[PDB]
This record gives C-alpha cells, sequence and structure tokens, in this order.
C-alpha cells in the first residue's frame, strides 16, 4: 500500500484552523489520513526501512568444548615446566606450583612446577552486527487526495503520473526534507526514529536459525569468550573453562556447561528480524512533524459540474466511520467540481458531515469519468446527495454511534 | 595385544607392601604392568569396547526446501478460506486475515481470509542413536607373568593354555567381577566408565559421511525440525520456514538457509566413531579398582635350577627403563627357579634393581627351554648375572638417568 484506503491500520488526524504543523507517528504497517482546512487531504505512511552493509562488531561463544589436555611437570631443582602446546594459539595454558616429594616420585621435597594446556574450540557462537547510520533509509510514501477512481486510487503508476503520489527518503543523517506536492505546494517533514527503528541503540544478533534486534549495552557486557571481526582467535577463553585442582603430574581441564538456555531467555523479549545482509526493519516507529504552511489547494480552480451523476458503486462502510462511493459523470465539461454533500433531510439540504476526499472533482474532460469519494457522515441517519433539482441523486446512510466519546484500545 | 610387553603406551604400577587394591585407569590403547610384593607380576588392559543394537532416538533436519506453495483467499462475508492441501501431511499450512477492498477485487471493505500451504521436504538430516547399557561390553585382558619365552609370550593360545592369560567382560550393569587366576588365586575388578566410554552420557549422531559421539543434553535441545523413529513426519517444521507477509491473495513461503555450517562447528570437538550398527568405542577410559588380597604366588614352589644358562637373546632396551632378555637352559631338572639377579659389581653380588618378571622360572622338564625375563636395572652401570661359580654368565648394562625425579608429560 502507498495510501490509507483499504487499510485497517489507519488513523485520521486533523490539521485544525491555524495549525502550521501536524505531529504524526509512522509505524511500519500503518497509514495516516490528514484532513485540514483549505488544504487537500493527504495520506502519509512508512513504505520500507532497510539497512545495508551491516558490519560485524563481535562474536561470542556460549558453549565450549575442551580437548587434548596435557600437563608437563618438573620436580624441584629440575627447572620450570613449559608446555610446548604454548606455541599453538588454540590452546589455553595455565602455569602452576605443586607440592612434591618422595611419594610423588621426586627425590627432594618442595615445590615442583606444572604447565597444563588444553585445546579450545567454540561449539556454539552468536554474532553481533551493527548498522551504520549512513546505511539506513526510511522510505515514506505521500498521497494527495486529488481526483481518483476505484481503478486508479491504489495504482501507484497512475498516481505518480498525476503528481498525486510519491516516495521520499528520510535518513538518520538527513532527517528533514521538503517534498514538493505537485500543484499543491509543498510540505516539510522531519522525523526521529524510535524504538526498533533507532538503529543506534541496537545490534543484530544471529543465534542459531534466528536474528534478533538486541540492545547494545547488554550485548557489549556479555561475559563470554569473544572474537574480533578480524584476527579471530577467541579471547577470554578462560570463561567456560575450569582448570581443576592439580595433582603432582596431572591436571584436569573441563568445559563449563552451555549458556544457550540463559541466552534464549535473554532473547525471549527481543524482536526477531530476517536476513541480516540487507535487513528489513519492521518494528519501531518514526515520530515526525509534518509542516504544512505551504501546502495549498491548486491555484487553478473549477466551476461546478452541471450534468448528471450516477452511483457507479454504492456507499460502502470502510470500518473507520467513513463511507466510500464511486460516481460516474455523464458530462464532458470537466474538469469540474462535484456537487456532493451529506444532509440530515432531503427537505433541508444544509451540509453536515465532512468530506475525506476534500473538494471532489472530475479531472477529465471526457465523458463517463469515474470519481471515488470518501466521506465521514454524522452519527445517525443521513443522505448522500449529488446534484440539484431533477439531476439530484441520493442515497440514505445510517451510522451507529454517539457523540459521547469513543473507548479506545491503543497499543 | 593381550599383554604389556612391546607396547609403547604402557605404565607400571606398584602394589606396595600391605596394599589390598591397586587403582588403575584403562584406556583403549594402553596397558598396565602391576608389580607387587610376594605376588606374580600381572598386566591388565582394555581389549575392546563394543555396543550392539543401537536404537534411534530422533532425527533432525538442518536444511529444508519448500515447494508447491499456494494460497486460497476469500473476500469478506464469502466464508473462511480453507486450503485443500491441508489434507496432505507433508504440507505446512498457515491461516491468516488480510485487509480487503475494491482495490484488491473485493466489493466490500473489511477482513478477508487466506490459507497458505507449502510442501515440506528435509534435504539434509542428522540421526541420533542411543546405546542401551545392557548392550555394552567392555572386554578386559589379564596376563600373569608366569614362565614364557620370546615365542610364547605374545601368543594368546599358548598363554590361555598355560592359564597365564584370559579375557573377562565388564558391563555397565555388572561392573564388578572376580576373575580366577589359575594357580595364583584370584583378583576382583570393579570399573567405572568415564568420558567417551560412559555411554549413558552420549548418543551417536550420524551427519553426512561421519558419525560422532555427542553429548545427550546438546542433541536433545537442538532447535530443529525432528522425526520420531516411528511415525515419521517432521515436527516443528516451522523452524526453517518463513511465511512472508501476505498480500491479499498471495503469500510467499521461503526456506531458511542451511544450518549445516553451525552443525559442523558444533561437531568439531566431538569424537568421530565408525560403523554405528556395532560401534567400537575407542575414546574414554575405565577407572578400575583391582583388589589383590587373594592374588598369590603358586602354592607349588621349586628349587633353584642347577645347570648352566646361556643368553638366547641379549638384553634389549624396552624404552621404559626396563631391559628384556631370553635365557636358554641346558638342564632337564625343571621346573626350577632361575638364579638371575642384577648387581653393581661382579665382585659384590648383592642384588639390586628389580625383576619385572618376578620369580623367573623354567616351566619345562625338557632341556634347552627358553625363558624371557624383563627387569628394571638401576641408574648407571650394572651387571645381569645368571648362575654361580663357573656356570656364571653375565652381561653389563648401562642405564641413563638419575634419581632426582623424572619430568612427565601426561595426557
Amino acid at each position: 500500500m502507498f495510501n490509507c484506503l483499504g487499510m485497517s491500520n489507519r488513523d485520521f488526524l486533523e490539521g485544525v484552523s491555524g495549525a502550521t504543523w501536524v505531529d504524526v507517528v509512522l509505524e511500519g504497517d500503518s497509514c495516516i489520513t490528514i484532513m485540514a482546512k483549505d488544504k487537500p487531504t493527504i495520506d502519509i505512511k512508512m513504505m520500507e526501512t532497510e539497512a545495508t552493509n551491516l558490519a560485524e562488531v563481535r562474536s561470542y561463544c556460549y558453549l565450549a568444548t575442551v580437548s587434548d589436555v596435557s600437563t608437563v611437570s618438573n620436580c624441584p631443582t629440575t627447572g620450570e615446566a613449559h608446555n610446548p602446546k604454548r606455541a599453538e594459539d588454540t590452546y589455553v595454558c595455565k602455569s602452576g606450583v605443586t607440592d612434591r616429594g618422595w611419594g610423588n616420585g621426586c627425590g627432594l621435597f618442595g615445590k615442583g612446577s606444572i604447565d597444563t594446556c588444553a585445546n579450545f574450540t567454540c561449539s556454539l557462537k552468536a554474532m553481533g552486527r551493527m548498522i551504520q547510520p549512513e546505511n539506513v533509509k526510511y522510505e515514506v510514501g505521500i498521497f494527495i487526495h486529488g481526483s481518483t477512481s476505484s481503478d486508479t486510487h491504489g495504482n501507484y503508476s497512475s498516481q505518480l503520473g498525476a503528481s498525486q503520489a510519491g516516495r521520499f527518503t528520510i535518513t538518520p543523517n538527513s532527517p528533514a526534507i521538503t517534498v514538493k506536492m505537485g500543484d499543491y505546494g509543498e510540505i516539510s517533514v522531519e522525523c526521529e526514529p524510535r524504538n526498533g527503528l533507532n538503529t543506534e541503540a541496537y545490534y543484530i544478533m544471529s543465534v542459531g536459525t534466528k536474528h534478533f534486534l538486541v540492545h547494545r549495552e547488554w550485548f557489549n557486557d556479555l561475559a563470554l569468550p569473544w572474537t574480533s571481526p578480524a584476527s579471530s582467535n577467541w579471547r577470554n577463553r578462560e570463561i567456560l573453562l575450569e582448570f581443576e585442582e592439580p595433582h603432582a603430574t596431572k591436571q584436569s581441564v573441563v568445559a563449563l556447561g552451555s549458556q544457550e538456555g540463559a541466552l534464549h531467555q535473554a532473547l525471549a523479549g527481543a524482536v526477531p528480524v530476517s536476513f541480516s545482509g540487507s535487513v528489513k526493519l519492521t518494528s519501531g516507529h518514526l515520530k515526525c512533524r509534518v509542516k504544512m504552511e505551504k501546502l495549498t489547494l491548486k491555484g487553478t480552480t473549477y466551476g461546478m459540474c452541471t450534468e448528471k451523476f450516477s452511483f457507479a458503486k454504492n456507499p460502502a462502510d470502510t470500518g473507520h466511520g467513513t463511507v466510500v462511493l464511486e460516481l460516474q459523470y455523464t458530462g464532458s465539461d470537466g474538469p469540474c467540481k462535484i456537487p456532493i454533500s451529506i444532509v440530515a433531510s432531503l427537505s433541508d439540504l444544509t451540509p453536515i458531515g465532512r468530506m475525506v476526499t476534500a473538494n471532489p472533482y472530475v479531472a477529465s474532460s471526457e465523458a463517463n469519468a469515474k470519481v471515488l469519494v470518501e466521506m465521514e457522515p454524522p452519527f445517525g441517519d443521513s443522505y448522500i446527495v449529488v446534484g440539484r433539482g431533477d439531476k439530484q441523486i441520493n442515497h440514505h446512510w445510517h451510522k451507529a454511534g454517539s457523540s459521547i466519546g469513543k473507548a479506545h484500545h491503543h497499543h
């Protein structure tokens, strides 16, 4: 979707009289319709958020195995013990003093030395990757409620071609942007990413079959053996190793148990992510100020359409307290403004309610044009009326509800 | 090998005065010579460890492919979507709600339903098998250092026939055993398998061309799709599947990437094994207590041999600080005890050193018998002397080393 219509995850905001900005929250899967006095209605929504060229920060080991454990030992006065496995970098080595005597095969009594080494291999590891702010693009779609039909309204190519839709990019570095709006002037947008979209606060951690957005502080403080992205030999290998109390000529080295369970429990709350090479960020939101003082209706204005209309599609409930319909216009006098309104009584034509599709018009000079119109009728019974006199058509509508005030369940 | 001689992987233990047991570690490829006061010297070693009738525990999938992905979709009020592929068990199916409207071909606006299915096939799997304790035999060989020759010493048939060798089985269920020792009384042996021989701690995992001894806890916690040995349809197939965000009438289903690399890295430390139908366990060891209070020299004792000896084989270094030789006896007065000793000087015949082949004797009544003798000479110069007076033969020996104490490199 590049527009608000048809979406269930949709909100409506008002640009009230005199307001020069509207504050919005843009989620990955939602859409905002903004209606404002003497301005075209506009939709704004997040289209996509992608981050390219993730860089490794560090990898941690959460299950180690030990192998090839050996101890070199020397009786007192016979020199210090050195384990030759000290040459091989995958071995962790530990020097020690031992009590020696006749009983343990040494002629003299006193301190002997030992040097025990053991081969370190990581069984299970988790990688952390980071996102550079210069490699993040937040794609935002804008739609202007100009003339559309049921066929053209959700067609991006058609809307882009009528200068009624477009796509702009917001970045962590360039969070402000002025977007031209065809014949409607321009808007200015400034956003701040929050939660899952504030990539400065997180790393992507790959564990097992999954990838997770994880808080940087927690990842950095993980007390596990680790490797740098370059020069990969495990550091702090001693965590997960237990050098047991040594005997005179031998020493046992055992791996600690797996920390995988503790890891999974740490990741239970975290948002899973997919394909960390060009990751798609779904969670979180942008907090944006849409400045609209230069958003304007079109300088070229029209007269009213004079010929007759019919309902090409009868009013339908959108689920949002609004109704949408499609008119077909017989006249060839376009472009022209559509004489459509909502009234309480066919005997009293005072307009009530509100048009979502503000200033509806036929765009085409050709006959039989189709125009979609979305409107908010009042609570109770009303009539959608198009035209006047003996060209008038109308359709009754009933909207459930009251003005007392809606309960909400915000998430 | 059923005996210690000729092996490089050999250790010597002492049954000291008053000790009623000796504690030993039996590895798959090593041998222990035990010398003890007023007892025959004995060898003890692991002969084989085999496990029969392994049973499958579970199999895991570490690379899945998806195929025949399809979605059935329904507009609002038109009923719930059901995918008929829900009948076929190899399909994973996922129900969903979608936003519907004119734009996506539905007359009414509201929630439509979808039902997407996809065929699951495992590309690469690993099987885990378990060993019942009742199907494990640890075979242990015992040799008594009775009279032998260079020809008979390593001949099992000859040694079994002289009641100087035998083979007994230790099992996880029956880890204790009393073994008769011919005319030497008996010993009692009790063992505990450790590491690679403690089959209660492991499963055999078949991956690719290889089989590995793997820790049970790690295998059981593997978060991959799995099948029971019976009723084989994959469970937890959803791991390795990604149902992508659905469009109105379509939904993409993709397999996750292979977990083979993570698997190989998990198996890098593990001990490889061969032929898991009757697997041979090589790695690990038995920790055994050899009780020897009823081990005894033979009740039938001999006088000294009176006739002359010659060296059929000159003393040879075994590599263990011991020397082995072969005498040939001219006399027909056997069986008789051999008058052999180690001395510092031919002018002073005080015995020094130690006989590995304790109480050497000629077993045969026939002439020209050959008797192997292994002995530990002191550091420095010494003489091996056989016989007395003008029947005396001797051979000088030099042993490098000192009594200060040997450095060791235990593994």
